[PDB]
DNA sequence: TTTTTTTT
């Protein structure tokens, strides 16, 4: 005859949610009856209609209680807890294989019984990534194990070009698959302080394709991002703690995390060019494009931004094995599908309308 | 007996509230008799009228609570929390359908048996509008399906112009249209980056004066709204989510907005105009001046200005189907209303006069 | 027993009052017995005198009170809150017609039984001012009109003329009588930001000596208040509702008020001049100034620059249907009164001291 | 039947927590049935496992209440109470003593039946270390007295030697092993003082990279560093108290703590050279790099940087009664341990291999 | 029972403790049997071992406390509250009084039967302290008076002379007898506002080190600092109030504290020069420093640093008659104390030895 | 937390 506390809170841990709002309005939602719900009977959300019928009394008497935002902001507290925890407990294997079960628990459900998605279209989707560079999976197997190791210096690659060279657009994807966030290098001094403190527990942190002044003898905008490379001197290492802050208040000290350079073609001296260990780089290949243009569902989709065709490109051409171990049985339950579906001729057939800037569904 | 905090949120989500001291001061006018109100007499608003004898009884007992800003915090929260759960559930279709229910919800009042204005003159203001520039229902047309589609690049369009060609104008009936919101380009980011943030969730946003280059002739200024669009080279597509700004809440990492960029006349970089998957001419037409001085209440009564004289174009102009696919309904009923009154020939007769820049009135 | 909350409420209302200090110094005084209070038997000042003996009863339980400055808080929010419904639904002229009943309350305690100032000098202003230009009544009932209606790109009046021109002192009547608020655009371009946020729900604005450049040529300093305002253009013409800052607050979004700036003679760029109504250039004379200085409790009393001296004028030259009719009434009443107290003999031998440069009395 | 705040105390106290989310994770955890608790039975993290038991009963209680926040926050305020009053109560080899206790306990763990460390990759790197300078362990003691003793002007040590050639190294296991910070003093004169507000209540810092000026001869970027030391002999002497500039707060007023100066080969003036006790000079050797070139583990555990390191150098070479009195015990006991794990020509092979360059195993 | 928050708000007024979280951790440590505890066995800690015993009942009630903090915050309120009585009503002759009782009080202790020090190594101190300057027992008293008279314009004195004269020896002495603070005039003109809002409430200032012009034809070093001590005037004249701000504060207005100015050889305006009561030369002493490092007990102590070693020298000085009517009968004591320790043969002895150059202790 | 401070 009051309000349980405790299955509210158990409602956030079982969706993960973390924000105040999200979880009032939609834990109000179970009041009516799960029996005549439309969105329990159309199937609209999993995160109401799996969890509707089981809330339902207890939202009843929520919707009659007079502390509702106190309630709830107890329950992000929860899961503000649980991540601080894990953030210091666990290592980088797990956090990942976390991670990786989130993202495949999500394909799960869009090409699953939902037929909300066709993972054909995605197929299409990691043709054309695969043709970025040689064996994209290999490439980016490589980067998973080092920022994975987090070992000394071998801790930044570089993506190198002029503009419009693919290099965010990967590292979109890439910030996706780690959780990872990107520097304005180029502020000045003051803003310079604090655009640092995004650091904080990050997986990685990448540099927004930083300017050369002077580049503009080149067109490329003279920003000042390369310069501050000079005082930049050990991040990229990680090999002494650092305190950092968003200003004013937001603070705490850590080891600054690894991840990737980029840049348009300005110039790089020694000093600053072995600071990013690692360098690779890609340019406009516009046939490339001319597929796109005729896959355009890609693009509307922004599925060469998004992440899960990188784990989807991981999953065909990475050996069963090379995973962790664990989570390996599922990584056998979604090769049987692709082994299933799809020829090798078929995965090349996408790989080469795209090689051709043709449309790949034909 | 006790204030019902239910009832409270009841009418606070009825109403769409979501300032708390305008709730407060709207539920304290129900505490004398409805059966004596003269506001109910005088059907002077509905979120009065509607609701008076409804909660007259409770809002008797909340005429004395002790706690009153307490209850309408619970109450505000509730709307702000709605909100959330549908900013990221819905389809952009549905977002749009809800707007045009709360639109023409308003229309079932203005010209209703209020009779607090005549469609008669809004129509007016339907053939100076379509006077405007050519087809301009199919035009509108046009730009919602690119903005509920949202695809890549194609997010934006330019306006571009001398003074008093109503590029403005146009702009200001569409942020109504969406409920979008506006923006200025001329600062150093540091601070725009909070302005940036009323964008945290908008359907549709505005930005005015590029303040571009050349215009030393055209009495126009060169400055940072130029220099700052083009140096964030992509976010206005934003193919990338990035961090948002709000005052105590969190920052905000997001896809931006799609919506319109307008100006009086200046160079454009080519880059810049590759974002702009259109641009659109706007010039005088004085006789529509001559139209306007000769149907004066086309301003006063701000109808040349609404989003909803608009709504009432494509309602008059665009075939049934083309709607979204549930309300269509509302938009039969009111095309029939209509010409219950108009003539096609009449209708012509107003554009008649607007050609000639002649008063629509007769 | 107990402290009535609501009987605290209502004297806000009756008073008005909308300072939590204010409010609760006001009500502490009703603690004493009425029966002795000296300020009654002065009877010093209504808000007090009017209510002491009803609130005596519960300002005794009041003042013992342990909750005392939240009682006080709830009773100001209903104020407030008050005025937000108001600002939200009332129309224009409603909101004037209340502004005069609150001025004309105040003329009749003025001129009650304390009888603290003369009629008679305060017509002695009338006649000044009437003189000070052409039609001067009719132009004040002009301005009324134009901020009644608010018509789009009509917005604004330029008062053009050197030092002690009088154009403020004609300017601060007029605000004393719409109860606007005054601003000052000659600042650094981002404290313009704060700054123009106080127009947040005001009536009318007044914008003071906004500076050109080159006027030292004419000996007039110069500065950034007119460039500022090319800046503040879309709040001018009022177009579009744009948005207001407070410190620690988030932004409200509305029209800009229509209002007033003042000028000394730099030049104008007819692109801005194009955006007001009208103009009026202020032309100082000898005369005038001989009048005041044998008249000076005019300044004392600050008359000349009082709204209370305009209402008096338009009392005086305009016809009774004017007017709003439920304020009519009143009208009546004081022409009653003004006519029993003046012949044209008076008023005229007013203006003719006035013209002949004496003290207005002789 | 009610929540013991008691014993969450004694679990704060116990874990030296002073992190509420932390706190407030793990506390939680509890709650799950211990019986059958996976974390105990993979004796994985002792902070749980050690404890889940004893906990278990008020956990579960602790999981039901609706005050779960304000239970934590008077926890970490009983730990944080504790430290200020051991900050300002202990002696300086007292701090000692407990930071040596501190990680004595995590090497228990770490070598224990954990097994999350092999002891010969740990004895590998002492090895090295060992060989950076000649008498490294009586380098290393001399200098912890010296920090212990803190004797006034003989407080200082000056590190000079190339680029990679570890005394970045040195000084980050040194400061790991005593626990104080950092600090940039390259800066312009002023912010000097913001930046010197880090220091408050370290118990050392380290002055990294301060650049001379002309040593641009060598190719050394000149700047502030040397000449902003040349002015602050009394913070360096350590006679008497100065204060701090803490942002948004007041200064604060104490001894400056000891400390490390690292440098590249500028030149120094007599006054700054006299305030140092000892100076080292490193140089870099090919032996090392080649060895570090092979001994990769090294590395990736970041052995050599870490403090642990320093412990059992210390452990390895020097005398029991050189231990502080109280923690020789423990001293005995990894004594005895090391020696069972180590036959001496196991280390001495070991160093003969760091002689060789090759890899330190064989 | 309940806790008793009189007890803990005595114990907060005994100790004169004002920080809170100092408060509860101090007070916590009650919680366990006095019969037992370690701290008071070896009487480490005055305000633990003298407050153990009667504290104890209470500690352990307040230890159950679910209010812990609230109980801190009221009694450490209290202590605030008495310093602000005290200051604006004590006589700064009380004051004094009350300063010299505190460190006699320390005294007590630190020559305690548990205390460290000697009485000897102290006065050999003394002793070398008297041969800084001539006369130096009447030069402090003369010191000391002239800050309880504080004579307007008669207020500030000069110490000058090259480096290593000992003025910030004697300085920082006379700042701990007295209390007070340094300050830094040597900033740029505008952050000098908050620079001066530290000597708010405070007994003493002392200028460091201010810096002139062209003094490097001597070698010394240029600043702002004396240009800037011109234009405080008023501040160093004390004759009228001024005013002063803190970070994130309204202005205070005081009387500016008079203090000590500290300065190498720069050449002093005629102007600043006449502000000056008392110019004081400091010079070196080769005699001193030959003993100094036979004496090096001195130094590492600090104790030629310390307000107690001035203590004792107007202890052995001065008649008792000279110091406040009170604290005589302490004082008396002291003098008997200390005749029984040293025959005037043995202060020769020292004296001699420091005047030859040798260690103060044959 | 933002505003003032911090900064420039
Ligand atoms: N290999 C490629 N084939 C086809 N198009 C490409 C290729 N590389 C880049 N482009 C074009 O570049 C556009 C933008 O790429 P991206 O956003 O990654 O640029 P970027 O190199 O990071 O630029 P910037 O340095 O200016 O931020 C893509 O949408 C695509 O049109
Ligand atoms: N196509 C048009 N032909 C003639 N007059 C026009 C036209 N469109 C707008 N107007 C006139 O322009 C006046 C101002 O319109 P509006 O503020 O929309 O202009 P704008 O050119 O879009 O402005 P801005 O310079 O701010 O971009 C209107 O009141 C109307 O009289
Ligand atoms: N038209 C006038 N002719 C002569 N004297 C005037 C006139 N108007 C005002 N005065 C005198 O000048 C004084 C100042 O008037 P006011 O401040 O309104 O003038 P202003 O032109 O608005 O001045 P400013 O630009 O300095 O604000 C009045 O108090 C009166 O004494
Ligand atoms: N004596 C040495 N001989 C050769 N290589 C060395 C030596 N000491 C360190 N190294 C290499 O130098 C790298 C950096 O070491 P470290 O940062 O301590 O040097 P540093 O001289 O302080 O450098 P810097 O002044 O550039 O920061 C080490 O990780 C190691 O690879
Ligand atoms: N009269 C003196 N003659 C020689 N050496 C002295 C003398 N007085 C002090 N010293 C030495 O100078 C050291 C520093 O003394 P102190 O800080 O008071 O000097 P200072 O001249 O006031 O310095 P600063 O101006 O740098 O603050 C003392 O510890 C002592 O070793």
């Amino acid at each position: 005859k009051q309000v349980s506390w405790k299955l509210v809170t158990e409602y956030a841990m079982e969706t993960k949610c973390d924000d105040v709002l999200l979880l009032l309005g939609m834990y109000l939602e179970f009041q009516y009856s799960f029996e005549m719900c439309l969105k329990c009977i159309k199937k609209e959300q999993p995160s109401h209609y799996k969890y509707h019928e089981k809330h339902y009394a207890n939202a009843a008497i929520f919707a009659d209680s007079k502390n509702q935002k106190t309630i709830c902001q107890q329950a992000v507290d929860t899961v503000l807890a649980k991540k601080r925890v894990d953030s210091l407990q666990l290592t980088r294997e797990q956090m990942l294989t976390n991670r990786f079960n989130d993202l495949l628990d999500r394909m799960d459900i869009m090409f699953g019984s939902t037929g909300s998605a066709d993972i054909e279209e995605w197929m299409a989707g990691v043709a054309w990534l695969h043709c970025l560079l040689p064996k994209m999976d290999s490439v980016v197997y490589d980067f998973l194990k080092c920022m994975v190791y987090n070992i000394p210096k071998k801790r930044y690659w570089l993506f190198k070009g002029p503009i419009d060279s693919g290099k965010t657009t990967l590292a979109a994807a890439l910030l996706e698959l780690c959780g990872g966030k990107a520097l304005n290098v180029n502020l000045p001094l003051d803003r310079l302080n604090f655009e640092l403190g995004v650091a904080i527990d990050q997986f990685l942190v990448v540099f927004e394709d930083v300017k050369g002044t002077g580049g503009e003898s080149r067109d490329l905008p003279s920003g000042q991002g390369i310069n501050n490379l000079d005082n930049l001197r050990d991040y990229l290492d990680g090999s002494v703690k650092v305190n950092l802050e968003k200003k004013h208040l937001n603070k705490r000290t850590q080891i600054f995390p690894p991840g990737i350079v980029t840049m348009n073609e300005y110039s790089v001296p020694k000093t600053l060019q072995a600071r990013f260990v690692k360098q690779i780089d890609f340019r406009p290949k516009d046939y490339l494009k001319h597929c796109l243009e005729r896959s355009e569902f890609l693009l509307e989709k922004r599925i060469i931004q998004s992440g899960i065709a990188l784990l989807l490109m991981l999953i065909w051409y990475r050996p069963v094995a090379e995973f962790a171990q664990s989570i390996q049985s599922r990584i056998v339950e979604w090769k049987e599908r692709l082994d299933k579906e799809f020829s090798l001729s078929v995965y090349q057939k996408m790989k080469f309308n795209v090689a051709m800037g043709i449309g790949v569904l034909d």
